[PDB]
């Protein structure tokens, strides 16, 4: 009973994440959504569209190429494709409509994508429902507690990302080495020593930004079992598995020139990442290489990634430090320390792949100024708990002493969003500083659930454009690095336009408004609005900015059409 439930939430949740994909990437940019009655109804039962009063929100129907049609019913109609799925959904071919299972369900609109694209992937089938797999486990494992847990604590929201990117057709497919899924999986709460190797001081790569390279090291792992002229440097215990299995690895260890200790290193929990670990009353996250497929992207630290982490580092310490005037507010966890190996005798490509697979990256723990109960992940702070419901409405249902009503949810919504948006866009026209602010990269800092500040970070996927940001950079380091950093202006905003309002805003916006689909119009106009604002406290000009507020169609990024061909398409805006 609470098996079959827990699968059947997984299912649902499941298939939502997909039909996003659907809508987002073909049906709306393609031309096959309508908001629309079938002609014939046949096969659907009336429970599906009428709830006794009224008809349950407003028909979607897809067309599809192969003529393949969806029925579904939704909470509103939403350029972004963003909105509830308040029914099941229905396929129809030929007629007569149906509600396949979910294997069945997935492989026919699968198909119909494929049909589309005019490729197939069959690796994608499986990766879709081995997601599904996960989350139903995920589910049984979780169901029982209450279901805002997950935004009562820091790490209880990385943890507590359930469904994952919620548009996705796979976003909990990870393809471990024949290991376990629950023992590195953020959602099943776990822990693991971080598996430890003493290694010969003369190997080391080290970048460094206010601290000293013993300091960096240390906050990897404790130096005390290190002999003279040796350090210790920790790795993801799957990592280190894949890495001694490769024989140079093996010859190291046989002639003693480094040592496998084992698990023995810092007690860590993994988050949303995976290969990213949080250590409680510790000055940093540890972020590891894991060459393993996560939502189907290995993540490798390249060698020059480990280099621009650490020029990254130091940009954002200046303009914070000198700049302040003109970056809208911004609040950005600090990566000030990367680690890597190879052996000192080692050739070119041999010392890359070492330093690829032993490369780590501090970040500062963000919940030693802000607190850990203060801090919510915000991917998960608008995603649907065990019940799928979304998190947000009983969270500030407890922290404001009442449900909160329209003009509180839109007072609330306001105070998130210029939060967001002005660092972001103060980044990137005042400096040409790209964030990459999604979901996932983005943490709310609040005092009683009130928006304190929204936190950025991963300098990972920090660009710099060839026409301004690209100044920060010293033409004296090494052109792989350059390159590595800079963007195009129109690059950049594409992934900022996609981020900013495709994958974060749209998604608060519509769990702020579960039940009350009439304030997303009144939401996305505060938007419009806001942006307004940002425009005239711009240093530089900003042509993309008016075309956004006037109205030009938004960049968003794919997840299932990349997957089968691409990478972005275009959604019009909302106002
Ligand atoms: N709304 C979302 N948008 C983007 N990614 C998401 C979202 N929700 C969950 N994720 C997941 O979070 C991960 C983000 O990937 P990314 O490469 O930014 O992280 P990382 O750089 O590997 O680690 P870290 O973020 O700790 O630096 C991906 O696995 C992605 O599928
Ligand atoms: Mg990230």
């Amino acid at each position: 009973n609470h098996d079959v439930l827990s699968r059947m939430i997984s299912e649902k949740a499941a298939l939502h994440g997909l039909l996003n994909c659907l809508i987002k990437e073909f049906a709306i940019p393609e031309g096959y959504l309508r908001y629309e009655w079938p002609d014939e109804m046949k096969g659907i039962p009336p429970g599906a569209y009428f709830d006794g009063a009224d008809w349950k929100g407003i028909p979607m129907m897809i067309g599809l190429p192969d003529q393949l049609q969806l029925f579904v019913m939704v909470d509103r109609r939403d350029t972004f494709g963003s909105q509830h799925y308040l029914s099941d959904v229905y396929l129809r071919q030929a007629g007569d409509w149906q509600c396949p299972d979910f294997e069945p369900l997935v492989a026919r609109l699968l198909a119909a994508c494929e049909h589309i694209a005019g490729r197939k992937n069959p690796e994608l089938y499986e990766q879709i429902l081995q997601s599904q797999r996960l989350v139903s486990a995920i589910v049984s494992h979780n169901g029982r507690q209450r279901a805002d847990a997950p935004l009562q604590h820091y790490l209880q929201s990385e943890q507590g990302l359930w469904f994952g990117h919620p548009s996705h057709p796979a976003p909990k497919a990870r393809l471990w080495p024949a290991l376990g899924q629950e023992q590195w999986a953020p959602e099943f709460q776990a822990r693991a020593a971080l598996h430890q190797f003493e290694v010969p001081v003369d190997g080391l790569h080290i970048g460094a930004n206010g601290l000293t390279p013993q300091q960096v090291l240390d906050g990897f792992a404790d130096q005390q079992p290190a002999s003279p002229g040796h350090a210790i440097i920790c790795m993801h215990p799957v990592q280190a598995q894949l890495f001694m299995q490769d024989a140079r690895v093996q010859q190291l260890l046989r002639d003693n020139v480094i040592r496998d200790l084992g698990q023995s290193g810092r007690v860590a929990s993994p988050t949303a990442s995976i290969r990213t670990w949080f250590i409680d009353d510790h000055d940093y996250f540890i972020k590891g290489s894991l060459n393993v497929r996560i939502t189907n992207c290995v993540r490798k630290n390249a060698w020059y990634e480990l280099e621009s982490t650490v020029l990254i580092d130091r940009l954002f310490r200046q303009l914070l430090d000198q700049h302040a005037d003109t970056l809208g507010g911004l609040v950005a966890a600090a990566e000030p320390g990367v680690v890597s190996w190879s052996p000192a005798a080692a050739g070119e490509l041999d010392s890359h792949w070492f330093r690829e697979q032993t490369g780590g990256i501090l970040r500062e723990n963000f919940c030693r100024r802000t607190g850990a109960e203060r801090s919510i992940m915000a991917g998960t702070l608008f995603a649907r708990g065990v019940d799928l419901q979304p998190m947000i409405q009983t969270f500030l249902r407890t922290h404001y002493g009442e449900a909160l009503d329209d003009n509180a949810l839109l007072y609330w919504f306001d105070d998130y969003q210029t939060r967001l948006l002005r660092p972001v866009l103060s980044l990137f026209f005042n400096h040409g500083v790209v964030m990459e602010p999604h979901l996932q990269n983005s943490v709310l800092v609040h005092q009683q659930g009130r928006p304190q500040q929204v936190l950025l970070r991963d300098f990972e996927g920090v660009k710099l454009t060839d026409d301004l940001g690209i100044r920060y950079i010293d033409d004296d380091i090494h052109p792989r690095v350059r390159q590595s950093l800079l963007y195009s202006r129109e690059q950049g905003w594409n992934r900022i336009m996609y981020c900013l309002f495709i994958n974060h805003l749209s998604e608060t916006i519509l769990a702020l408004s579960q039940g009350r689909p009439q304030l997303a119009p009144l939401m996305w106009r505060r938007v419009q609005q806001q942006l307004r604002a940002i425009q005239g406290e711009l240093k530089q000009p900003s042509p993309e900015l008016d075309a956004l507020i006037a109205g030009h169609p938004v960049a968003c990024k794919t997840n299932l059409k990349v997957r089968l061909a691409a990478s972005y398409v275009r959604l019009p805006s909302p106002w």
